[PDB]
């Protein structure tokens, strides 16, 4: 799966991580997460983020 990064702050979604402190457990695609989660440090949707493609 790939990772995804927040485009306001940098975060990095893992996916072999997940952010299981917001309910998204480890293995969860970004695809799957749930629309209403946001990035855990800046607080922005999943509109913000991007393909970390390599
Ligand atoms: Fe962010």
């Amino acid at each position: 799966m790939k990772k995804y990064t927040c485009t306001v702050c940098g975060y990095i979604y893992n996916p072999e991580d997940g952010d299981p402190d917001n309910g998204v457990n480890p293995g969860t695609d970004f695809k799957d997460i749930p629309d209403d989660w946001v990035c855990p440090l800046c607080a922005v949707g999943k509109d913000q983020f991007e393909e970390v493609e390599e």
